[PDB]
């Protein structure tokens, strides 16, 4: 009788997050088969060495040992052990006699990660009094449990916060309760205009980024107003007013920039693009003609498409997403995100604004802080970052999925890329120097 080994593969081996040498048992039938265990990847950095048979003293079973590093991340991480017959060199067969015998190793996440944060330049950082914990909800009902990871917080807007989150009047509006004139805007010819925004996620994202940009360049823009030969109709557009502390019923009074998009741009049910709204506001490009009934193009002698402070990049792996986020965050740029996937049974594509990110001790990006013009509260919401494939030896694609803490469910929604808006310092400085050279 040939000895065999058996293992019930439905049982994962789940070591704790701490570093250590962990063990599981393999049943040895009719003797002690001469075999050697192997990880499916030998290069996984968080496993030190090969598995070994650490005890055979029990005639009925062997103990297998393997050694892990500490899992500092907030995600489980997987490895796989198979077994080779030391004589035939073949992999030993599992229970069905056709698949190789495989043991699933799942090292558990760190329950006490140390977290640090990076925020878009110039918006400050949340105080503890500005951070709001979130109730774990299930099927739509709060369980009165809360998400306990400390990076899971809403960043509440107050009189003192410096991010921007313009919200859709069409989402906030309650018919028969809100004022009948909720949607009215006083236009440029101080005419009365009623704008809707149910499909303007791209314009809300553009407006948030433009508020940040006008604030960061406020001194340059004051000089521009005084030195440039501004077109008469455009003069009132060289400011930004974002009024914090308003009620939902007063959202129409909150942002002059958002109101410009809502009054004069488009609300096509097909949507728009962040970068198109940004171009439309800042300089002339032929493609952005007919985006709306006016063309602000407010700084056309500062910027052109060749000197554009607007960039669009894509990401399909953890490495690419993280490279892009870090480059953007270390460079004084505002961040628009295009989300892509499925929400329910319908295709989903959405533009939101990102104001910062949380990192674990390995500098993995674990959560983003999002201005979400579709969500009701005047806060930034946390969106957790998750990966479906290995993050240590990455596949060709490993998309950056989003966890919706507000819906308290995972969704098949991921980040396709970023549209970023740079301060444009070199361009502004060159414009200013050219004026002083003419004086
Ligand atoms: C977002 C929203 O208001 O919820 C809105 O639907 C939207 O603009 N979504 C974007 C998502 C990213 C900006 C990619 C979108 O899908 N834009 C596609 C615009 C295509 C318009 N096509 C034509 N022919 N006009």
């Amino acid at each position: 009788k040939k000895p065999q080994i058996k293992y019930e593969e439905k049982q994962a081996v789940m070591p704790e997050s701490a570093a250590g040498t962990y063990t599981f048992e393999v049943q040895t039938i009719d003797g002690k088969l001469d075999y050697e265990p192997y990880f499916t990847s030998s290069t996984l950095p968080w496993i030190t060495g090969a598995p070994t048979i650490s005890s055979r003293t029990d005639p009925n079973k062997d103990v297998i040992s393997f050694t892990c590093l500490k899992n500092k991340t907030v995600w489980n991480r997987r490895a796989y052990i198979k077994f080779k017959d030391k004589k035939t060199g073949q992999y030993i067969k599992g229970a069905d006699g056709k698949a190789d015998l495989t043991v699933n190793i799942i090292q558990k996440k760190n329950e006490n990660p140390v977290v640090h944060y990076k925020w878009v330049d110039g918006i400050g950082a949340p105080t503890e009094n500005q951070k709001i914990k979130m109730k774990i909800k299930n099927n739509g009902i709060e369980t009165e449990d809360y998400f306990t990871d400390p990076f899971v917080f809403k960043w509440k807007e107050t009189a003192d916060t410096k991010f921007y989150n313009v919200r859709k009047l069409d989402k906030l509006y309650v018919q028969g309760q809100f004022p009948s004139n909720y949607f009215v805007i006083n236009g440029i010819r101080n005419e009365q205009i009623q704008g809707r925004d149910i499909s303007q996620c791209w314009a809300k994202t553009a407006s948030n980024m433009l508020h940040w940009w006008f604030e960061q360049n406020k001194d340059y823009i004051e000089q521009y107003k005084q030195k440039a030969a501004i077109e008469e109709w455009k003069r009132p557009l060289y400011k930004h007013d974002y009024i914090r502390g308003l009620q939902d019923e007063d959202e129409g009074k909150k942002s002059n920039i958002a109101n410009i998009f809502r009054a004069y741009s488009h609300n096509n049910a097909r949507g728009g693009y962040i970068e198109d709204g940004l171009t439309w506001y800042l300089y002339k490009r032929d493609g952005q003609k007919n985006l709306g009934s006016i063309y602000p193009g407010l700084f056309n002698d500062v910027f052109a498409h060749d000197t554009s402070p607007i960039n669009i990049e894509r990401c399909e792996t953890k490495k690419e997403f993280e490279q892009l986020m870090n480059k953007t965050l270390d460079n004084k740029r505002a961040i628009g995100i295009f989300w892509q996937g499925s929400k329910g049974n319908r295709p989903y594509q959405h533009a939101v604004t990102c104001w910062g990110a949380a990192y674990d001790e390995d500098n993995n990006i674990i959560c983003l802080y999002i201005a979400e013009s579709n969500l009701p509260e005047a806060v930034l919401y946390p969106f957790g970052v998750r990966y479906k494939g290995n993050i240590y030896e990455e596949a060709e694609k490993n998309r950056t999925y989003m966890f919706n803490y507000a819906l308290s469910k995972p969704e098949n929604i991921y980040i396709d890329g970023l549209t970023t808006l740079d301060k444009g310092e070199d361009q502004w400085k060159k414009w200013l120097e050219a004026h002083q050279k003419g004086e």
